[PDB]
């Protein structure tokens, strides 16, 4: 038998099952040396009875039964992967020539569910051997397979919680209705451990059926790189707070900056003139970040972006984890980086970084694989745990960074109040950002050709969970997309997750 993939609560995510395949002996030759016929006789009346129990027409059942120079015929997709009672029905019909051959099939109970994390195993018709093709299934193929007495494979426990992973798969569906984006992902992560509690992307595939398997081969969380947008200012701001370049009450000149003769300007183009650094961040002033880069100095800001573990794989347990790159080739790359362009990141790299603001400066290496253990021997081949990827900042720094994130959402001047939730205090940072042109080019163009993100955590200050949500190139409501961003996904995902984790406020959301 092949191993099982379990959730954190040992709920099954993938297992082997015995299913059945229809076969009809059409040629007389089977019953020359037999009392009972071993071949189909009333090809019309056997075709009739087989209908209803099979999802084929009594017309096409005969069509496949009246093939010639053929001893033993089958029925494509439609008469394979059949259930145990599906068999007991056809078996009771005591039809001659008709047999049911038991084939073992990999079964994904919730179907399209963390499809890009869990992955999928494909079966070799000849040996019936199952081989992992993506995600957990391919990563651990050796451990799951019992080929690498008939011996049983090893189980693999994920940190996924089916109950959260639900809220996520639902909200993500709601976004492909509203915005039909080219790419989309959410992830929930325990603030205090780096456990991935839920993760899905769009487009994905259904591992049960095999629908749309291929297409997007790449896992968003671990394999796809992004120009992240302003979610990434948070790390610049930390660095500055540490170096002492930032002070919430100190003023700076907003508007634009001329860098290698280019007018990179705040999102209103004009600025708000001389204002406090706090408001600048609350507003998402790109000039602020460029000002702080100047104050701290290019060389130190690369060292800082490296110290937050960018342009270097998080070393998580996924196949070809991407490292991304820090945009620091010339002074423009460097300034554009400050507000999350040029530089490419894995969303996981971001989870790592953001963790440092709640773990008193320490970045938590994110992990989704809890254990690999043969359920016979009980021998933990591998066991996951919370490690520390680095401590780039001090507790002080982190506390200050958090206050600014509180304001981004909960300031009187918040431009991100659409990310608020009834019955819970939320904080985080917003990230509207242009998208790189796939093959050569430069930037995808359009009316709102953006990747909107949010990197929130609740409850604010001492949070339980971080939710990172990203939507690429909304091909519908592309305006609402720019305006509301991933607020339409974040609010449900968080709200339900906090209820499910039993956190309280003023009503106890009964």
């Amino acid at each position: 038998m092949r191993g099982k993939i379990y959730d954190r609560n040992g709920k099954v995510l993938a297992e082997d099952v015995e299913r059945y395949k229809l076969v009809a002996v059409i040629d007389k030759k089977a019953s020359a040396n037999s009392k009972k016929p071993r071949h189909v006789v009333d090809k019309k009346e056997t075709a009739k009875k087989l209908s209803t129990v099979i999802n084929m027409k009594p017309e096409e059942i005969e069509k496949r039964l009246s093939q010639k120079k053929a001893f033993q015929i089958e029925f494509g997709r439609k008469g394979t992967n059949l259930t145990y009672q599906d068999k007991l029905k056809i078996e009771k019909m005591n039809l001659p020539g008709i047999s049911l051959l038991p084939e073992t099939e990999r079964f994904y109970p919730n179907g399209n569910f963390a499809s890009h994390l869990i992955g999928r195993a494909q079966k070799n018709p000849d040996t019936g051997e199952l081989k992992g093709a993506l995600g957990v299934e391919k990563i651990f193929d050796s451990y799951l397979s019992g080929s690498k007495q008939p011996k049983r494979g090893d189980d693999v426990h994920l940190t996924i919680d089916s109950n959260i992973q639900v809220f996520v798969e639902e909200a993500l569906d709601g976004m492909v209705e509203r915005y039909q984006p080219k790419d989309l992902f959410a992830v929930v992560m325990d603030a205090k451990t780096g456990e991935i509690l839920a993760y899905s992307q769009r487009p994905t595939f259904n591992p049960e059926t095999g629908k749309d398997f291929g297409k997007k081969w790449a896992n968003d969380l671990y394999q796809n790189t992004y120009e992240p947008g302003s979610t990434f200012k948070s790390y610049g701001l930390a660095a500055a707070i540490q170096e002492g370049a930032f002070d919430p009450d100190k003023k700076y000149k907003s508007g634009h900056r001329d860098i290698m003769g280019s007018r990179i300007s705040d999102w209103n183009r004009v600025g708000w003139g001389e204002i406090p650094m706090s408001l600048g961040f609350t507003y998402s002033s790109n000039t602020l970040m460029m000002h702080l880069q100047d104050l701290v100095g290019a060389d130190k800001m690369k060292s800082w972006y490296e110290r937050f573990g960018f342009g270097k794989s998080t070393k998580g347990m996924f196949d070809g984890e991407a490292p991304g790159q820090i945009g620091w080739s010339n002074e423009l790359q460097q300034k554009t980086s400050s507000f999350g362009q040029s530089t490419t990141v894995t969303p996981v790299q971001m989870l790592q970084a953001q963790s440092a603001f709640f773990n008193d400066g320490n970045m938590l290496k994110p992990w989704f694989v809890n254990s690999v253990e043969n359920p016979v021997s009980k021998r933990q081949f591998y066991k996951g745990q919370k490690q520390i990827a680095g401590k780039p900042i001090t507790k002080d720094t982190a506390e200050k960074v958090e206050k600014q994130l509180d304001l981004v959402v909960n300031s009187k001047k918040s431009h991100a109040a659409n990310y608020r939730i009834d019955g819970y205090e939320v904080e985080g940072k917003t990230g509207t950002a242009q998208v790189a042109a796939p093959n050569g080019g430069g930037y995808v163009k359009g009316p709102n050709p953006y990747f909107v993100s949010f990197m929130g955590d609740a409850p604010k200050k001492n949070p339980k969970v971080i939710v990172y949500a990203g939507m690429s190139l909304a091909q519908k409501n592309d305006q609402e997309a720019y305006e509301l961003g991933v607020s339409k996904a974040f609010k449900p995902i968080m709200e339900n997750t906090l209820k499910y984790l039993n956190v309280g406020k003023s009503k106890d959301d009964t």
